[PDB]
């Protein structure tokens, strides 16, 4: 059907994309980058994250596929040498789709704005101290003082979440995980410390204590928000679909990336 | 219906149990400690854990209730002052049941033995170094060298799991969490480090490398097993049922126990 | 002799400073805020840190004293109720001085600038990814990829250092401690992970890999440096002197601040 | 002068020891394993630790040297291929000695026993819960509830200490470091959490709360002590001397063992 290919932009990835396009020309594959049904990413996980955000309005119509040209990327699970076998099996089709949960972020002002994250969403202060009240399902849970907070999807737990001490969780669990960045704990200030794993339909809300300006990141994009009233996290109802052509299990994907490959 | 009451055994808890028994005598409540339908625990979480293991063969017929006489216990969510209101609402009935997942542990020899855990199951060495191969769904994931490993239920994540760096997870998620105890990491030895959260139907298997003797604990009971061939973890198909008489949410239960009450 | 008093600036601290000034008027105490020999800080640890940096050019001539008006500050070890006994014993003199080590930070451009820190000095990126090569006594030790790094004095180990997982070290040890902020570790990227404690005369140098712009903080002051060639840490030859009027041991100071008071 | 050689006991190490003995026969080297002045260890760090404890009564008369036959050992800083150059330079002499601090452990009963540790000394319970009061220079600092505690030398910080989250500290600092094993922290129970680094002449004392039986380990040897009244840690006045034939800096030794070699 309709497909498109995004490239990291270096000489290695553009030439691989050109070779795949020429290979696709020999089938009933039609290149369309406004309404594709298959989105191929060639580069690293940063390239894949950009592909997902380019098309985050047609997630229900698209199956994604990653090729990693350098360091093995966690979402880009194909080697450049296998690209021809990729074109072929893709051209035939009859693959199986797999879906991972996503994170919804809502930011309220004094007006609303919503974002979808594939890895995580984080909050830090705009300069001064970061102080926020953490409300879970409308009950005040804790006052956080520290560098910031990170809310991760399941497939995001191997990224930023992991460097902060968070747990790795299999993407079949529809959840989100909140981790702390350098919280202060003394006789006067108390946070839970542990990461927290939330089920679907739970809403975590962050609320300002003094400053109302924060640096909010969604995946790779970091933007300073002013006059913020509340930041709202929940597991999205939307899911990203991958096209799988063979079994490549998550825990093997984890083994290959951290234990050795 | 049929009920029974286990006591911590100190003068405070026995007298509370006697007062509740006398209070129950004024209704169609019948004391039966061989086939109860309601099991009341009076003491702390250790007393509750013993109550659960006393009746782990009739978990589908029993709803549990805890009263904490001293330090607020995580499973014993009633104060001694409220015991009369407890007897009354219990006597009437019409409460709502809540269910938490459990962990299944299977130990194979050279012969099998299975256990149910409400908090966690752990493995350490019988003296010498602890070295085990970790197999996830029949794929070799890592060789662990360290003090031991801990596999936790959701409601167990606030116990031993928490002291080891694990995440806290809401009990509506049917999962189990594996945490490390003091793993060695150098150029030669590599573990994942992070906690791992497994969904239902995933099987984690631990396999001996040199020594075949291990100290295996299920909740409070610690037993040395000899001639062990394999230790197998999975989320149980069995669930523990609690009788709830009002909303006491897990995250509030967590707030009260660690942030302050 | 000559003394001065800095105040947090709220109504509570200014009136305490005015009362102490009037109390000092009854002795051979002379107020001088250009060349004092005693510097009193009234507020919190932020107020004390500012007092130290106001006079960091006459550290050898000055003994510092802190009074904490609110939350017990780690450097401000006097209560407002004891201020009159403070004026008196200070007026008499014959106290004992105690000295804590300090951290020297040198920043080279393409030109040099040096700073003294009482708590710590940190480095983060100016926006993009933070990547730095860590050179210890002119040997390349590691390439750090992460959020940033923190180098702490001994008396700084209970501050930012502590929230990052660092050890607490007694101020009689002339050392500095380097801690990581959220380092990435996979098959491709490797840091030591552990905090590192360096003796006097060891030089840790940080060197840019791609970007040359960094956010460098010394205690409370955070400044973006451009065109940076190298950042150099070592234990200073300079020491801060405190005036002590009674035994208040560091580990008790630690107990009171984190265990309870 | 007088030398001796201990071997790991496998075919590789015994033959290396025999070749070195024959090489030593060509000089004024005399084999003596009751009163040596040079002690060579051939194997791994376990072999080196045993060599040190065999001769811990003549530490002032002995310089130690390690050869590692397998995995690079932290104390055994020679390769088997360099053994002939080792015999030669050793035979000539004129090397430089380096000294590392050691840990003293005193155990009191109801009677005393003292031990020297090169890596660390640890304490765990004999079965039940481990609860101990931690007294620092005769002030009660904290009540520890957990799996146990570990007190490390500087050169021990890369061993067990490191796996528990402790800092790595250069051996020129005469200190000891206390780390926690899985401490419980809630509203009722509080430990410091952080590692603690103590200077010379500070005394840390551990005191029983309920049980008086503990498992105490000194380096590799683990022994159950009964009727224990107190366990006392301090930096020893004794030091171990190494014979160095070239510069092999500690931080390079750390880089080679954990970053890569
Ligand atoms: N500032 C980037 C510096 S970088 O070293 O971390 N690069 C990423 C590495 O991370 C792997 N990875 C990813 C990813 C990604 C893309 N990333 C950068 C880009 O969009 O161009 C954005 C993501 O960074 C993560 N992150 C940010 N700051 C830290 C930190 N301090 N520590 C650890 N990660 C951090 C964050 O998650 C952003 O979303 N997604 C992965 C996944 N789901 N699982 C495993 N690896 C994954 C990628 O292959 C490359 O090696
Ligand atoms: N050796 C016990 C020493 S004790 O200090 O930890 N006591 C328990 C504390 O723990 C709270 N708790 C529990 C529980 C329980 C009962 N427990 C002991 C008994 O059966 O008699 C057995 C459980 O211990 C846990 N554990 C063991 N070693 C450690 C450690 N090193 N660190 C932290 N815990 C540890 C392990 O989980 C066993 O199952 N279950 C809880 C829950 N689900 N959530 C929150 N708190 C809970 C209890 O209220 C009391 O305060
Ligand atoms: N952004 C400040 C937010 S604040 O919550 O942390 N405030 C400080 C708390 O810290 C105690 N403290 C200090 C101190 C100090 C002054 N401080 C702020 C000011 O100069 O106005 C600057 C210092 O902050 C430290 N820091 C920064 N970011 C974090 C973080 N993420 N986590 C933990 N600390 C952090 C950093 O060290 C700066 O130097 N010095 C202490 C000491 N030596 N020992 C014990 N407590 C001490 C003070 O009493 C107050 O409670
Ligand atoms: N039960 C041993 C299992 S073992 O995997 O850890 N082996 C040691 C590894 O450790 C390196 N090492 C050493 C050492 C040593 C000798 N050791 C064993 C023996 O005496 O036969 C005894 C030492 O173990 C340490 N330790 C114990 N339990 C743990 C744990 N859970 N995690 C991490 N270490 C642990 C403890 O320190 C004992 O003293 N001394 C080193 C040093 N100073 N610096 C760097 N590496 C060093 C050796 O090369 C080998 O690789």
């Amino acid at each position: 059907m309709k497909y498109m290919i995004t490239s990291k932009g270096d000489e290695k990835s553009d030439l691989l994309r050109l070779n795949m396009i020429a290979g696709f020309g020999e089938y009933d594959m039609e290149y369309d980058d406004v309404e594709p049904e298959i989105v191929i990413s060639i580069g690293g996980d940063g390239t894949f994250l950009s592909a997902f955000h380019q098309y985050e309005e047609r997630l229900d119509e698209i199956a994604f596929i990653g090729i990693h040209t350098g360091h093995l990327g966690f979402y880009a699970d194909w080697r450049p040498a296998e690209a021809d076998k990729l074109v072929k099996l893709l051209a035939k089709g009859e693959y199986q789709k797999v879906s991972y949960p996503l994170l919804k972020t809502t930011v309220k002002y004094g007006k609303e704005a919503t974002y979808l994250a594939l890895n995580e969403s984080t909050v830090k202060s705009s300069g001064g101290p970061f102080v926020v009240d953490v409300v879970i399902n409308d009950i005040h849970f804790e006052r956080f003082r520290g560098d910031g907070l990170c809310m991760s999807t399941p497939s995001g737990t191997t990224a930023y979440n992991k460097s902060l001490g968070g747990a790795l969780m299999h993407p079949s669990i529809e959840a989100m995980q909140l981790t702390e960045m350098a919280s202060i704990n003394n006789r006067v200030y108390r946070t839970i410390g542990s990461p927290l794993v939330f089920p679907k339909h739970h809403v975590v809300s962050l609320q300002p204590v003094n400053d109302k300006d924060f640096q909010i990141s969604v995946d790779h994009l970091s933007i300073l928000h002013r006059d913020v009233q509340e930041i709202r996290y929940e597991v999205s109802a939307k899911k990203i679909h991958f096209a799988r052509f063979r079994s490549f299990p998550f825990w093997r994907r984890v083994h290959d990336s951290f234990i050795e490959d």
